[PDB]
């Protein structure tokens, strides 16, 4: 089953989470104008844990052609990923209350200038780099989530 | 008044906050080993606000030679800064319950591979880039902090 990978945008990703980027986003000038502050880009949410967690996930690149078969979901908290050095990366998402609703499965490749923030219960493929090793700053609950199998998918670019 | 800038390290910065880096830090292997997760790097803390905020601060470079004279502190929450593209940056910190205790004033230059996380009430100079424009991913309360003047300081490298 082929799954076309589309460019990442806030509009197309609205149902799964937030896109962390500055392009076409509102900001406040701070100081003489030395700093531009692009406020509230991602809705962080953590349940059953007063403290949020900041970590660094160093993910290896995946074998090409990419072909996922599993999906995870964190019902207890959101999870953000921001490339450490501005590298491009891929994400696969899907909705569904019980199991992943295949009709809502989507694949997105970033422009190398945007991060991502998965909303609670959103199904997404486990982290993996694209082309070369990559460091991702993570912002989530990360405690102890839900893995589910799906019909093998072969990601395509076109 | 000259102020020598020392290399940033967790040991020397322990009293002001946390250093977000992977070097010599403990991590868990995830998957067959595709991802390495370096858990809890920074103590995020927010008061009088259920939600944490994630934004991007685009700071202009400062005029050389660097010479600060003000210091701010956020009594209500911590504040993290992580360079977007791995660029080096400088930080000035100091403690003190009421006003900045000048005997604890310190300046630090990062190695371009580390972020920083200011603890509550810690005095730090407002954000500014080094050499060239820089994007910083921020993680704080950012509401509406306390600015205080100090004897002019000229930062030096040696």
């Amino acid at each position: 089953m082929k799954l076309q990978v589309l460019p990442l945008s806030q509009e197309a990703f609205s149902a799964y989470g937030d896109v962390i980027e500055t392009q076409q986003r509102d900001f406040f000038h701070i100081n003489n104008g030395l700093v531009e502050r692009y406020h509230d880009l991602a809705l962080v949410e953590i349940l059953e844990q007063d403290r949020t967690l900041i970590s660094i996930n160093r993910a290896q690149p995946a074998n090409l052609p990419l072909t996922i078969h599993e999906l995870e979901r964190h019902p207890l908290g959101t999870q953000a990923f921001i490339p450490m050095k501005g590298e491009v990366f891929v994400v696969v998402v899907a909705l569904g209350d019980d199991k992943p609703d295949l009709s809502t499965l989507r694949a997105f490749i970033t422009n190398g200038e945007q991060g991502v923030n998965y909303h609670r219960n959103v199904w997404h493929h486990p982290l993996f780099a694209w082309q070369r090793v990559t460091d991702f700053l993570t912002i989530d609950r990360g405690g102890s989530c839900d893995v589910e199998s799906i019909p093998e998918q072969e990601l395509c670019f076109a």
